This record gives structure tokens, C-alpha cells and sequence, in this order.
């Protein structure tokens, strides 16, 4: 049982989310009072979040027991690991930034009553944290109750455009094709991802 | 000027990229997103787009037939076929940088457990094929990864949308018991400039020692 909870100035964003999980999207502007952001002290481009719409939103969605979540391309990276860590909360409030980022004092007074976890999904950078709370939503959801790289599937038909499914995976020799599926797992690791097996980057 | 097709089975899952755009690129015309419903290409009347997975095991495949059908119609030579993966080679920004000056991009979203390997391989017969990965993770299917690549490669795009970065701060000066750095309200540029480098460092040790 699962709740989550995203605050982002784009709820509109995160429509494609659609009984034992519910997940809730909240529009941050709904404790403004009057602006979300303002030019970054110590100067530079753009602009920041400020802290106190951030604070009073974060107040009144997050209890102690939560995990916030806060996507950033300064982030720990998000992983298999940490979906499964994940996937047996109670509840998940993600923050979605959007300019260029959210005051640090953000995450830093939540950490005084909560924990917090700023994550990475990847070495790319998006417009605002809203894709990246869909990706993690996702990863997530999928391991709630109720490494190597995977080689090539294959389905009918057996002949197609005159390129033949691999004949291993037609014999029904169980022990051949567990065989060649995990060296084209192996093969396809060293090909596209030899860190994963502990060796350099291309 | 680019072009990106999607296909999916959940055509409605890329409503998010299209609203995303603003009005004044599209009718620039530097871009053009375009949604389509595999299952327009499929062949019977249970519009079936998977099937079993020869060898055995779990999950399902994507039919060959229906994507071959679907990539005939919507690609060109000139295409660069994207194809989402959790057994991909690692999309990163030197890839967004890459693909912003494409013009034509079309992204094949799989759902159950892939795509028929053969579509990939015949389509690499006449076009550049690109199968990536957006992280060491699992989704249910390619969309929220084509959503993914959409952003990042198109805020790369004129006018369209290494180390960590460390902390921003923005008004107030306090909040909370917490105030902002006061070297950052110094005046003194060349400080704030090495006291963020520092920020950056450490940042970069704590949360991603790899890139050190
Ligand atoms: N894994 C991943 C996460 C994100 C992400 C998450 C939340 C937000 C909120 C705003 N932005 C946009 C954003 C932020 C900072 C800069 C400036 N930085 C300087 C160097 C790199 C970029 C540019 C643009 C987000 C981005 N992107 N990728
Ligand atoms: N970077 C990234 C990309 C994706 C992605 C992209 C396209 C599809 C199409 C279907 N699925 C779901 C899915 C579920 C289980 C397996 C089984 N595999 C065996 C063990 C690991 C997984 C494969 C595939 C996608 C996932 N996920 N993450």
C-alpha cells in the first residue's frame, strides 16, 4: 500500500500516471499568495525556486514517515536498487523543480524532519523535475507487491523478411537455449555496457 | 528544423511532449511532434501487437510483422530510428547534443518485455538504428523513455522548449534558521566563483564519486 504524491507547477505534465497505491498531483502555485522564483544569489543564468511556497506546500503534504524526493542532474543516482528500495514506503512526496532548480534550503529543512533523497535519473539534463518523477513512478510501481543487460527476444513467425529467429530458440533444448541466452546477455554487456562488468567506458 | 515520430500502444501517454511545445516553434516549423497508434499496422481483427516469446520463458514480444509495417511507413533513409531499452547502450547529454541537429527522428516504444529483435536489424539494413537505455532501471515500456529523450534533446533545439552543480539560493536571505552563504552576497566575484567550484567538488565526491 503505497501513496505518492507530486508537487510541480505543470500538473498537466504528469496526466499519464492513468488500489493498493494512490498517487495525487499538486499544483505548488496553490500556496502562493500573490511568483515561484527569482534571480539566484551570487548571480548567474536563470532563475531559482524560492523556498517559502516550496516549504508551505511541503508542510502540509509531508509527516515524518515521508521520503522526499527531489529529481536534480546533481542528484544520487536513481537505480534498480533504489526502486525496490522504494517500492515498500508508505508514502513518496516527489518535487518537481522547474527553472533552474530549487533553493538548497528546501531539501535542507526537510532533512531536519523527514528523510530525503535528491536523485538523478540519468546523465542528461531535462526542463524541470516532472519527467523524471515519471520515470521514477514508474519503476517504482511496477515492484510494488502486488547486473547484466538482457539479450534479443524473439516471436513468430520463425522466418520473417528472410532473417530466421536464432535455431537454438526452436529446438526446445531448455538447457541449449538457457545456455545461449545468457552469452548473448554476457556478449551484449561487454558490447554496450562493459562497466557493468567491471570494465572501461568506450 | 526536426521532425519526430512516435509509435506506441499508448498513444495518450505522449500527450505530456506536445502540449510541452510552444506555439511559436511549431509554426516556425522547427518542430513537429507526431503521436501514432501501433495498432493502425496491425493485421487482424483482435489487432494483436504480441505474441510468445520462442524459446520459452515470461513476458511477451512485439510481433515483427506489425512493427515492420509501421517503421515501412513512417521512416526514411534519412531517419534515425530510436528505440528504447533497459538493454541499450546509455543515452547521455553527448547523445541529446548528437540528435538535437536531426531531422527526422522516430522513436518505436515497446510494451510487454520487447521488440521482436528482427525489426531492429532489418531496419539497420537501411537506416541508422539507435537502441538506448536512460538509466539502470526497469519501466513497463518505452514511453516515459521516449518522453525522456523528447526533453532532453529538444531543450538542445534553438528556441524550441565534468562535475555536479552545487546548491542555488534565491530570496530570502534567511529562511528557517537557514541563511544563505554570505560569500554570495560578498560582491566578490572571483571568491563566489571558487567557493561554487569547492561546492561543485564536493558534491561531486559524495553523490558521484564515478566521475572522479
Ligand atoms: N537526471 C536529471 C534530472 C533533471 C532535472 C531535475 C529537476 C529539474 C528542475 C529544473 N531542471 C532543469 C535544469 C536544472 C539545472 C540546469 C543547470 N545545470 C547546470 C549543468 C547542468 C544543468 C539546467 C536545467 C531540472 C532537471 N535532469 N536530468
Ligand atoms: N532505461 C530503460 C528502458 C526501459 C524500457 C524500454 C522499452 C521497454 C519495452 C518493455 N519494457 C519493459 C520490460 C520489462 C521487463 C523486461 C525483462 N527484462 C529482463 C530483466 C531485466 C528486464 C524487459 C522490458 C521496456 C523497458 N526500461 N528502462
Amino acid at each position: 500500500s503505497m501513496k505518492i504524491d507530486v508537487v510541480t507547477i505543470f500538473p498537466e505534465y504528469l496526466q499519464p500516471v492513468r488500489g493498493l497505491v494512490d498517487v495525487a498531483v499538486h499544483d505548488l502555485r496553490r500556496w502562493t499568495h500573490d511568483s515561484v522564483d527569482d534571480s539566484p544569489y551570487g548571480g548567474g543564468p536563470g532563475m531559482v525556486m524560492k523556498p517559502t511556497v516550496w516549504g508551505d506546500a511541503l508542510d502540509e503534504i509531508c509527516t515524518s514517515e515521508t521520503l522526499l524526493v527531489v529529481p536534480t542532474p546533481a542528484g544520487y543516482p536513481f537505480t534498480q536498487e533504489t526502486a525496490w528500495q522504494w517500492s515498500t514506503e508508505d508514502h513518496l512526496v516527489i518535487a518537481c523543480g522547474r527553472y533552474e532548480g530549487i533553493d538548497q534550503r528546501v531539501a535542507d529543512d526537510a532533512a531536519t524532519r523527514m528523510r530525503v533523497r535528491e536523485v538523478s535519473i540519468g546523465d542528461y539534463v531535462l526542463n524541470g523535475g516532472e519527467a523524471a518523477a515519471l520515470v521514477i513512478i514508474e519503476a517504482v510501481l511496477r515492484l510494488v507487491p502486488g547486473s547484466l543487460l538482457e539479450g534479443p527476444s524473439y516471436t513468430r513467425p520463425p522466418s520473417w523478411r528472410g532473417m530466421d529467429v536464432p535455431p537454438v530458440l526452436l529446438s526446445g533444448d531448455h538447457a541449449k537455449i538457457a545456455a545461449w541466452r545468457a552469452e548473448q546477455s554476457r556478449q551484449r554487456t561487454i558490447e554496450r555496457r562493459p562497466d557493468l562488468l567491471g570494465f572501461d567506458s568506450p
